[PDB]
């Protein structure tokens, strides 16, 4: 058989380049947003706490993986930190996807009080629990749940082992049913299935808004197109009585309001005396308060509702990919259990899913630097300067 280092250059060459590029793209997150005052804010503490997770991969996780892989020498339970210190960095990221996707339906939903809800010093004290929580699910092995009750000795004899030390492998420390009951099914695939639940009221939400302030946009134009032709003197009553709730149910989205509903009740006055065309006269006057006023809060509501909506599919971009990159090595570990007769993934093919869930820690950067303008320009002054 060929020699197993010249196999392991390669891998350990590309995971050399991924932690490079993860600790660098990712301290280049935190620089913006500590820099850059207009990045303060609750979603993009989450993206901090965020980029400290992937920092953390490239500084400690990544170099773990390169010592699991030759299999070196260890106490059960120091190899077992090593093996599953990834899992608590990777639980961190799912909290914090969660978190970004919750502060945006907050954001989406309820704006108005968003401010008050959404706390920056709140913010800091989920991201503290979230962390703890991440050592506590990740680290569950440590608590008990771990095969160095059963050492396979033969292994550890034949490469010459110290007396209570084991062969260090992941597989032969982490019990597999931990991995995919306890940590693939519940802490990772159920969050991810929460997370694209809030993704779909997030852009349902937008959506609706989005069509119900133009269905307020098309009633205060088609009863303006009503009012100049009535059979009934106060038949213009119909459709001036609908116009004013109209326009209080789009004032209450969110002076140029009290000049339309000003106008409304004017006409309105003139059809409780019959007074049918001089009332058709006082409504034209809605189409001047209209076109300079109105129209533009219907465009400037129209462009922040998008803001929202693209700022929502950046961030479902990030999970989408987090799901990518880490689902290979979870469904690996779904056949290795559920079917002790199949054919066990190649160690090539492990070394890629390997691979792969580690890259998921160098393209976040590469999202808001190609999808957040303010990002963009950050990134550019730091490294000008
Ligand atoms: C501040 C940061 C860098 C601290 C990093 C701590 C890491 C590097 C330390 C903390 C606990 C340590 C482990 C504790 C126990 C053992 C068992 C021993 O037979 C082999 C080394 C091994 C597996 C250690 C490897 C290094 C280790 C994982
Ligand atoms: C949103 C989606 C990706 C949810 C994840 C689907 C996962 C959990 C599903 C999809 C394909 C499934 C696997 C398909 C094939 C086999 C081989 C069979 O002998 C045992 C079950 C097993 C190993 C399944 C385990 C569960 C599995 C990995
Ligand atoms: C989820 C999206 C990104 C697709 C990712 C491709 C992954 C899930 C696919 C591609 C190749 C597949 C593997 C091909 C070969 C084997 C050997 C077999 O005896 C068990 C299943 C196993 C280990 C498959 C597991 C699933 C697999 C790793
Ligand atoms: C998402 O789950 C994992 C996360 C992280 C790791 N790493 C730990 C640190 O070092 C790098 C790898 C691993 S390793 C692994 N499965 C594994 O080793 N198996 C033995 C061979 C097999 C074909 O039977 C399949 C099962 N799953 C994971
Ligand atoms: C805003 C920044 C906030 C930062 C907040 C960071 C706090 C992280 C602390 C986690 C400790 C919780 C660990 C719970 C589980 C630990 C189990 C364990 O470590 O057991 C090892 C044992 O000694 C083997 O024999
Ligand atoms: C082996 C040792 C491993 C140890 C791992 C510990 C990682 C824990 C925290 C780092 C991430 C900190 C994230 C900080 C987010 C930004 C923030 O909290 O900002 C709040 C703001 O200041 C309110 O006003
Ligand atoms: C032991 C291992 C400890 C963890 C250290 C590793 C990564 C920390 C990355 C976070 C670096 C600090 C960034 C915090 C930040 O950017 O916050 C600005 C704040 O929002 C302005 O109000
Ligand atoms: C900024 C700070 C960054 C800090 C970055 C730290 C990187 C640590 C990574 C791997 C160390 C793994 C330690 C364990 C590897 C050696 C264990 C060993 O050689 O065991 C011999 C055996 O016990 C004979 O019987
Ligand atoms: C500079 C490079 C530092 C990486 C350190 C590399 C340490 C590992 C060297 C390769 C090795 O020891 O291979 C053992 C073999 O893979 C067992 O099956
Ligand atoms: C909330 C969860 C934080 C975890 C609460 C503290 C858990 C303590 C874990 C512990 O003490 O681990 C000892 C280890 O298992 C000895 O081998
Ligand atoms: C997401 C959650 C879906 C979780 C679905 C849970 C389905 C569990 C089926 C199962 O665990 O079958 C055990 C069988 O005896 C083989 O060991
Ligand atoms: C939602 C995904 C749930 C996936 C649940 C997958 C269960 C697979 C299973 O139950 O496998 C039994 C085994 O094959 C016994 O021979
Ligand atoms: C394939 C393209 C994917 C890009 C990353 C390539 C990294 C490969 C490292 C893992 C495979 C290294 C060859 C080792 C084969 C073996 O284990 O015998
Ligand atoms: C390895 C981990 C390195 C993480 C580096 C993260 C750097 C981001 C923020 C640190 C705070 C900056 C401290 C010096 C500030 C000086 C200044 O304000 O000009
Ligand atoms: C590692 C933890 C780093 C926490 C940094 C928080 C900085 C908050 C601030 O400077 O206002
Ligand atoms: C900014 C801090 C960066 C830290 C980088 C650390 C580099 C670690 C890379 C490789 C270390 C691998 C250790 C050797 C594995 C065990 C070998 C053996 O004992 O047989
Ligand atoms: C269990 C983990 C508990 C961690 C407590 C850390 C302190 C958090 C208190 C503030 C919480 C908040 O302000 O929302
Ligand atoms: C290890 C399995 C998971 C363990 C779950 C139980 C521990 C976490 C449960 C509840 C913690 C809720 C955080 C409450 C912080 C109080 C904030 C405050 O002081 O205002
Ligand atoms: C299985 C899960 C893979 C699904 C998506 C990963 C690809 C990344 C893009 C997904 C987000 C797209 C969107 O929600 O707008
Ligand atoms: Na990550």
């Amino acid at each position: 058989g060929a020699p197993p280092i010249m196999g392991s250059s390669v891998y350990i060459t590309v995971e050399l380049a991924i932690a490079v590029l993860a600790i660098l793209g990712n301290v280049l997150v935190c620089w913006a947003v500590w820099l850059n005052s207009n990045l303060q804010n609750v979603t993009n503490y989450f993206v901090v706490s965020l980029a400290a997770a992937d920092i953390l991969v490239g500084v400690l996780a990544i170099p773990f993986a390169i010592t699991i892989s030759t299999g070196f020498c260890a106490a059960c339970h120091g190899c077992l930190f090593i093996a599953c210190f990834v899992l608590v960095l990777a639980q961190s990221s799912i909290f914090s996807l969660l978190a970004i996707a919750i502060d945006r339906y907050i954001a989406i939903a309820i704006p108005l009080r968003y401010n008050g809800l959404v706390t920056g010093t709140r913010a800091a004290g989920i991201i503290a629990i979230c962390w703890v929580l991440s050592f506590a699910i990740g680290l569950t092995p440590m608590l008990g749940w771990n095969n160095c009750g059963q050492p396979k000795e033969g292994k550890a004899h034949s490469q010459g082992c110290g007396e209570g030390q084991v062969a260090c492998l992941f597989e032969d420390v982490v019990p597999m049913n931990y991995m995919v009951y306890f940590n693939f099914f519940a802490c990772v695939l159920v969050p991810l299935l929460l997370m694209l639940g809030v993704y779909l009221r997030i852009f349902a939400a937008a959506r609706r808004q989005l069509a119900d302030l133009e269905d307020n946009w098309e009633t205060l134009n088609d009863n303006l197109k009503v009012i100049e032709k009535a059979d009934n003197a106060a038949q213009v009553k119909d459709a001036l009585t609908k116009m004013r709730a109209a326009a209080l149910d789009a004032q209450k989205a969110t002076h140029g309001f009290d000049i339309l509903v000003g106008q409304i009740d004017d006409a309105l006055k003139l059809a409780n005396e019959g007074k049918v065309k001089e009332a058709q006269a006082a409504a034209e006057q809605l189409k001047t308060t209209r076109n300079a006023y109105i129209q533009k809060y219907l465009e400037r509501a129209r462009s922040t509702l998008q803001k929202e909506v693209h700022a929502a599919k950046s961030a479902a971009i990030i999970a989408g990919l987090f799901a990518l990159c880490w689902l290979p090595l979870h469904i690996i570990n779904c056949f290795t259990f559920f079917c002790p007769d199949c054919s066990h993934a190649p160690l090539w093919l492990m070394y890629l899913a390997i691979v792969l869930a580690h890259t998921n820690s160098v393209v976040n950067p590469f999202i808001y630097a190609y999808r957040i303008r303010e990002f963009r320009q950050t990134f550019r002054k730091i490294i000008r300067s």
